[PDB]
């Protein structure tokens, strides 16, 4: 696998979309799937997706 694949993609807060949506929704955006983490030190907790099919 020689795919960069450097681009997460933000849908929207961990407060709307918790872990098991998350990923979820970013599955079927055709993304190796999200996850909830924090930026830097806002302690705030969002939903990204990581690329997959970024060629």
């Amino acid at each position: 696998k020689d795919i960069d694949g450097r681009k997460p993609l933000l849908i929207g807060t961990c407060i709307e979309f918790p872990t098991e949506k998350c990923n979820k929704t970013c599955i079927e955006s055709n993304f190796a799937g999200g996850k909830c983490v924090h930026i830097g030190q806002s302690l705030d907790f969002v939903c990204v997706c990581f690329p997959k099919y970024y060629i």
